[PDB]
């Protein structure tokens, strides 16, 4: 191993860790991809949990400035700040594709942010949460998955990470609320009269089940939207982002099968993220 194969190992050790399912298909891109990946979806980790390493904005700011001094100066030597392995491994993919810096400082602001968090009065809202946290991910990621990235390409990337995070918060609706957020909006709470706090308490009724079923349905939606569109990402990732996307999707289901519990976190096990892996790749 080089010393950048070791910066790579470890940015993969960060993804699997934190996501068997992006982990599980993501691993099957070529080479280069798969670690371009693990250097971006290490770094937009590493942002999620930045604010609790001392409980303020001091780490968050060190990753900003990393950042920042890649897309200033991608081909100089810098003394990284923040997580040197991740850094150096981000640079070395900057050297060699893309990156959308804006999406990136879009994520970060989006954290900051999230300091300050109050619910969400509308569904709009909660949109700009989950493009903040996800969408922008999709953007960082796209010319890593496609050949000749349009409009469109970003278009579906944002859309399929707004797809992923609202299944992430449907399946960690008690996880959150213990955590003291509530993602569901203030307008469609009261719409389906529904309080998250009795529903913990007390467990689920038709009530939640419809309020957890309309977001379902969005998230779903945002997905075949995505599958219907698959043509914007390269050939090779195709099969892998319909893997990834329906292994994820798949959450909804267990939560389903699970009665929407808000006292476990349901998964979808590997035997059946192989299961999907036969049924597109025979696809394919
Ligand atoms: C690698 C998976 C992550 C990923 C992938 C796509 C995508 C977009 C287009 C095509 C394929 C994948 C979008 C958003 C993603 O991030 C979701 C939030 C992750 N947050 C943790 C990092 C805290």
């Amino acid at each position: 191993m080089t010393m950048m194969d070791m910066n790579f190992k470890y940015c993969h050790k960060i993804m699997k860790k934190h996501s068997k399912s992006f982990s599980y298909a993501f691993d099957l891109l070529p080479e280069d991809q798969r670690k371009a990946v693990w250097a971006i979806y290490a770094v937009c980790r590493k942002i999620d949990d930045s604010i609790d390493v001392y409980g303020d904005i001091q780490f968050l700011n060190q990753i900003k400035e990393d950042i920042q001094s890649i897309e200033k100066y991608p081909y100089e030597y810098h003394h990284f700040q923040s997580d040197r392995r991740i850094m150096m491994a981000l640079q070395h993919v900057a050297q060699h594709k893309n990156i959308a810096f804006q999406s990136f400082y879009n994520l970060i602001d989006t954290v900051y942010k999230d300091q300050h968090f109050t619910m969400f009065e509308t569904d709009a809202e909660l949109f700009g949460y989950c493009y903040g946290v996800a969408g922008t991910v999709g953007e960082v990621l796209t010319p890593i998955l496609s050949d000749h990235e349009t409009h469109q390409t970003y278009d579906v990337a944002r859309r399929l990470g707004e797809s992923l995070q609202l299944i992430n918060i449907l399946r960690d609706v008690g996880e959150d609320f213990e955590n003291e957020r509530i993602y569901f909006s203030k307008q469609r709470l009261k719409q389906y009269e529904v309080d998250i706090a009795e529903v913990y308490q007390n467990g689920v009724n038709n009530h939640y089940i419809d309020l957890w079923e309309y977001y379902a349905a969005i998230a779903e939606k945002d997905f075949r939207d995505v599958m219907d569109q698959i043509k914007v990402f390269s050939i090779e990732a195709q099969p892998i982002i319909e893997l990834a996307a329906r292994i994820y999707i798949e959450i909804l289901d267990e939560v389903r099968q699970a009665n929407y519990t808000l006292h476990e976190r349901v998964f979808v096990e590997k035997r059946k993220k192989a299961k999907l892996f036969h049924e597109i790749n025979s696809k394919y």
